[PDB]
C-alpha cells in the first residue's frame, strides 16, 4: 500500500470463493434463516454499476453484480431480480444524481429500498469510515476476486484546494465496487 491508501486493513479482509455466473460473482445462494440486504450504486453512460449482497447475519457478501453499458431498466430489473433471489432483500440506493427514471422505475416497480444519496464528500467519509473500521475488525468478507481487490487497495487520500480530506481512486481508476461494498455494509452492526 502507498501512504496514502484509505484501507490500511486490507490484511483482515476475508477471502471467499465464488462462481462467476454471468455479471454476477455468487459466494453462496440464499440462506431462508437470514436477512439480507444489497448495496446499489448506478452507472451513467459507460460507468459500472455495482450490487452487493450483504447478508446482515454473517456480515459476509453471498453475492455481487457488476456490469456497464446495461439500460436504466435494465439495472432496475437485475435488481429486483437480485433482491427477490435473495428473500426480498431490502436495497440500499445512492440515489443522488440517478435521474427521474430510475427513481420513478424503483418506486413503479415496487423494489424493496432506502434512499442513501452519497450527496457530499462528508457522506461518503462516513459511509467508508465505517467500511474500513469493520475491515479492520474482520468483519468484511468479500469475493475473492482482483477486480475487487484491486479496487480496495487503489482507493486513497487526497486533499482539495480549500484542504478538505477527499477519497478516490488512485490514478484514473474506479471507485463503484468500493462504493457499493460501503453501502451495504452502512447497514451491518
Amino acid at each position: 500500500p502507498a501512504m496514502n491508501s484509505v484501507f490500511s486493513g486490507l490484511d483482515m479482509l476475508i477471502l471467499l470463493p465464488y462462481e462467476r455466473r454471468g455479471t454476477r460473482l455468487v459466494v453462496e445462494d440464499y440462506r431462508p434463516d437470514h436477512i439480507y440486504c444489497i448495496g446499489a450504486d448506478f452507472g451513467k453512460n459507460q460507468d459500472y454499476s455495482v450490487f452487493s449482497v450483504l447478508d446482515l447475519d454473517t456480515g459476509a457478501i453471498a453475492c455481487l453484480e457488476r456490469m456497464n453499458g446495461a439500460t436504466w431498466s435494465d439495472q432496475v430489473a437485475r435488481l429486483k431480480a437480485l433482491s427477490e433471489d435473495y428473500g426480498h432483500a431490502y436495497v440500499v440506493a445512492d440515489t443522488w444524481g440517478v435521474g427521474d427514471a430510475i427513481a420513478e422505475e424503483l418506486d413503479a416497480q415496487g423494489i424493496n429500498y432506502t434512499p442513501l444519496p452519497v450527496k457530499s464528500s462528508s457522506v461518503k467519509e462516513q459511509l467508508i469510515s465505517n467500511l474500513a473500521l469493520l475491515m479492520e475488525k474482520g468483519q468484511v468478507a468479500v469475493p475473492n476476486d482482483k477486480t475487487i481487490l484491486d479496487e480496495l487497495r487503489n482507493f486513497r487520500y487526497y486533499r482539495t484546494a480549500s484542504g478538505n480530506q477527499v477519497m478516490r481512486a488512485y490514478g484514473r481508476g474506479h471507485d463503484d465496487i468500493v462504493m457499493s461494498l460501503a453501502l451495504a455494509y452502512s447497514q451491518y452492526e
